[PDB]
């Protein structure tokens, strides 16, 4: 499914990602449009041989399991494909695990390089929420 900005926004804030660990809604927004432009179907191969998976381009090295990345960890215990449904619990119920890991939203090269230290508020102007 390809998400609108505000209809994302609305799923996040129910499943409670606004200001989850100190990070308002606007970040997760910014972060997802960039990761994946809000289609949860994305799917990216890095360099390792790892894949991205989802909305918010979850890897397969240390978060889920896609039965093709050796010696990987799976923290979030789902199989990656779970973070493709169109149905985003599984990819904020693991996004939760990640960001409370020590780097914060860091974790995220898109939100690093495209989102932080920037108005995010803008992600989510104009919605209902
Ligand atoms: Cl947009
Ligand atoms: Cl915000
Ligand atoms: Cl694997
Ligand atoms: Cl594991
Ligand atoms: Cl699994
Ligand atoms: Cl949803
Ligand atoms: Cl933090
Ligand atoms: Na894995």
């Amino acid at each position: 499914k390809v998400f609108g900005r505000c209809e994302l926004a609305a799923a996040m804030k129910r499943h409670g990602l606004d200001n989850y660990r100190g990070y308002s809604l606007g970040n997760w927004v910014c972060a997802a449009k960039f990761e994946s432009n809000f289609n949860t179907q994305a799917t990216n191969r890095n360099t390792d041989g790892s894949t991205d998976y989802g909305i918010l381009q979850i890897n397969s090295r240390w978060w889920c399991n896609d039965g093709r990345t050796p010696g990987s960890r799976n923290l979030c215990n789902i199989p990656c494909s779970a973070l493709l449904s169109s149905d985003i619990t599984a990819s904020v119920n693991c996004a939760k695990k990640i960001v409370s890991d020590g780097n914060g939203m860091n974790a995220w090269v898109a939100w690093r390089n495209r989102c932080k230290g920037t108005d995010v508020q803008a992600w989510i102007r104009g919605c209902r929420l």
